[PDB]
């Protein structure tokens, strides 16, 4: 008796991640529209450009937090508690938004989820490997099944949450996200005790006595320096929300900039164009929940259904393409930098495609939802070529997990350029921009 030929414990982690991704992407599907709403009532004193920038940097921090959660679990708290307490903080983040508050709750919600996802996201995948011996040939299948559960949650969430927001408002919809995470915790907690190794209740590589102090010092210097920067910023008058957002953008981009300059000082050099292509691809893919969400709400005949449902197309196409590419890579298979190149080209085509309706019809009307369907089909096609390979090429493993954070940080700057007047230029310029760089990468391949 198995779960698709895998140890029964996979069923627990499958559901755990399905519900967490439900909570996360359910929130993402309506958070931007929610900020627009708070703005329209005068409760939130920012522009839509800033709100769009917030969504991008929010994403950026979540991915950044993810590069740290594995360490904290491996060295300090253990993978099993990390997942649990991460789940708790994620649940509380969605509760904060469900409470009878407005803009005052946004920061607290954002922080809780950044930290919680940081503890949960890397460590659930770790525990999946825990199910198998070193020997097990079933590993690749088990992770594929796990990924399917991730995509499932991401798929149903905007449908269910978006419908709920339409029927019962934002606060109820945010509560559904919280309940989703809660369900994830129930199944995880009770299902875990039956199936998970008690070894992972504790860290597997705990700090040795002599490691405690320098780690505390290292963490301390970072906080003091970051706090110092913020003090100076407020002294010299750089203290607006766009300013803090720029600071985090700089931070998110500096980290890979430093580790490279650190490590360089020589095939690492060859990894640079790969890393650049990854950042750019993630930038475009992550604009689906920001720029494309804006386009869906302003430029699409979506009178008969919640416009947040467009967020379901991303994981839908992942699920549709997946068994195909599963087959395709079994049946000369192109190289890895070739995949990145063609992978970035498809991202570029997805934005080039979106420039068409504005150029043909104008930007003051509404167009068919099919334009967005086509756009997402194109970008996810690019994801099938880049994501399954990116970790393999880089084998700096962290560099791979950071490419998504840098793309989002870059987006935090770029998405402020998008509006009805700049629609066609935005899509053409960046669409073509990414296509040419994918052409360059073929030359450098
Ligand atoms: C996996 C590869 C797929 C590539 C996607 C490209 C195919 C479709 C592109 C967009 C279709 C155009 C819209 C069709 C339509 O019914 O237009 C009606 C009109 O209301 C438009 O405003
Ligand atoms: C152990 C805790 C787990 C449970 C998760 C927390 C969620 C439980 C109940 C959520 C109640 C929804 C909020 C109701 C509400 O504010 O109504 C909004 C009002 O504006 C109606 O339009
Ligand atoms: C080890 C990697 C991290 C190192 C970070 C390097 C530099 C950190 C901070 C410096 C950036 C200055 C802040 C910029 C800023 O807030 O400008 C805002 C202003 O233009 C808007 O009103
Ligand atoms: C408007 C028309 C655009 C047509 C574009 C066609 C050309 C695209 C790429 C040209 C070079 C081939 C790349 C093949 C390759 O893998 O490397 C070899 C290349 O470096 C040859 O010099
Ligand atoms: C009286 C109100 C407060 C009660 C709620 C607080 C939380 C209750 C129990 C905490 C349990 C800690 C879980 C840590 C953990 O590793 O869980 C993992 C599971 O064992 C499965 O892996
Ligand atoms: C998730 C909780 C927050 C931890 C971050 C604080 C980082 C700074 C110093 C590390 C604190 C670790 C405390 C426990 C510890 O490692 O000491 C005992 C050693 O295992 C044995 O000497
Ligand atoms: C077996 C695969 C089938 C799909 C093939 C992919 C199609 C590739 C390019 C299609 C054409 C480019 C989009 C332009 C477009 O939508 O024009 C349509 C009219 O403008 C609609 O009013
Ligand atoms: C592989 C080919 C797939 C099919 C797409 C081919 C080209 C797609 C779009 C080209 C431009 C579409 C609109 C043209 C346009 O807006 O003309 C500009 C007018 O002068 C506006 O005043
Ligand atoms: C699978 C095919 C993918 C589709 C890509 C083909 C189309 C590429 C670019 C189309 C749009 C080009 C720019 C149009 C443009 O800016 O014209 C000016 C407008 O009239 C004013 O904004």
């Amino acid at each position: 008796k198995t779960f698709f030929g895998q140890p029964l414990g996979l069923s627990t982690l499958f559901m755990t991640e399905m519900w967490e991704r439900f909570s996360y992407y359910g929130m993402r599907a309506i958070l931007l529209y929610y900020m627009w709403f708070l703005i329209s009532t005068g409760d939130l004193h920012i522009t839509r450009a800033t709100a769009a920038s917030i969504m991008a940097i929010y994403a950026s921090m979540v991915y950044l937090s993810g590069t740290i959660g594995g360490f904290v679990a491996d060295r300090i708290i253990g993978a099993r508690p990390a997942v649990f307490w991460g789940g708790v903080l994620i649940m509380l983040g969605h509760i904060v938004l469900a409470l009878p508050f407005g803009a005052s709750a946004l920061f607290g919600s954002i922080i809780l989820i950044i930290i919680g996802t940081g503890f949960l996201k890397p460590n659930v995948s770790t525990l999946v490997g825990t199910l198998y011996d070193e020997h097990d040939r079933r590993r690749d299948a088990g992770f594929s099944i796990f990924v399917f559960g991730i995509n499932l949650g991401a798929f149903i969430a905007p449908l269910i949450v978006g419908a709920a927001q339409e029927a019962a408002g934002y606060h109820v919809a945010f509560s559904l996200a919280a309940i989703g995470m809660f369900i994830g915790l129930l199944v995880y907690y009770f299902g875990g005790k039956k199936t998970l190794d008690p070894h992972y209740l504790r860290p597997t590589d705990p700090l040795a006595p002599e490691e405690v102090k320098p780690l505390l010092v290292k963490v301390s210097l970072a906080v003091a320096g970051f706090i110092a920067i913020i003090v100076v910023m407020n002294l010299v008058g750089w203290n607006s929300l766009p300013a803090y957002i720029n600071l985090l953008t700089i931070v998110a981009i500096a980290i890979p900039v430093f580790y490279f300059a650190w490590m360089i000082s020589l095939r690492v050099v060859s990894y640079i164009p790969l890393f650049i292509a990854a950042v750019l691809f993630w930038a475009i893919e992550e604009q689906g929940s920001v720029v494309l969400a804006t386009f869906a709400a302003e430029r699409v005949d979506s009178s008969w259904f919640p416009v947040s449902w467009f967020q379901s197309l991303n994981p839908l196409f992942i699920m549709l393409y997946t068994p195909f590419f599963a087959w395709l890579w079994t049946a000369n298979q192109p190289s890895s930098p070739t995949k990145f190149a063609v992978g970035l080209m498809f991202a570029g085509l997805s934005f080039l495609l979106m420039a068409i309706p504005g150029a043909l019809y104008g930007t003051s009307g509404k167009v068919s939802p099919l334009w967005l369907v086509g756009s997402w089909a194109l970008v996810i096609l690019g994801e099938m070529l880049i994501s399954p390979v990116g970790l393999s090429v880089t084998t700096m493993m962290s560099m791979w997990f950071l490419s998504s954070s840098v793309g989002s940080a870059l987006n935090a700057q770029l998405v402020t350029l998008y509006n009805a007047k700049s629609e066609v230029a935005y899509f053409s310029y960046f669409g073509l921009g990414s296509v040419v760089l994918g052409i360059v990468l073929v030359f450098l391949s």
